[PDB]
DNA sequence: CGCGAATCGCG
DNA sequence: CGCGAATCGCG
């Protein structure tokens, strides 16, 4: 069963690798709680990893016990492992997304949190709230 | 289209 | 038993 007082996080990709963005929405209202403006180069999985960790930070800050839903097995696994196992090359064009990912890993390694990270089951529940786009 | 997680042959 | 190559959801 679905927990409706939750945060749903989603990533939007223009080609992959390519321009990526993400946002966190209230699972019920569809209300946008946070949004990352387009990053010129990243991957789907990187952007979704960032989205979940931003969601963890947002909720921790606010004292919320709301859980986070994501439809990405990969991004959930990476957050649980505290390591984003991306293939994306490290060069000049990808330095911003990798700096962000590196810092999100550092956050996970130096912080505790109680937020449950749950798999959104698209095939039973339809698209994640506000799926890009 | 590509990204990464999660059947095969082999010894 | 484990090692690595070679279907899936997702945007």
């Amino acid at each position: 069963e679905i927990i409706w007082e939750s945060l749903s996080v989603d990533v939007g990709s223009q080609g992959n690798p390519g321009i990526v963005e993400y946002k966190g929405v209230d699972t019920k209202t569809g209300e946008v709680l946070f949004e990352r403006e387009p990053i010129p180069i990243g991957t789907n999985n990187m952007g979704e990893f960032l989205a979940i960790v931003h969601g963890l930070r947002y909720l921790k800050e606010r004292n919320s016990r709301k859980p986070i839903y994501s439809n990405s097995q990969t991004a959930i696994k990476w957050v649980k492992d505290k390591k984003a196992k991306s293939t994306l090359v490290r060069n000049e064009e990808t330095a911003l997304i990798w700096k962000l990912v590196d810092e999100a890993e550092e956050w996970l390694n130096t912080h505790t949190y109680e937020t449950p990270i749950l798999k959104w089951q698209t095939d039973k529940w339809g698209e994640i709230k506000a799926d890009y786009g």
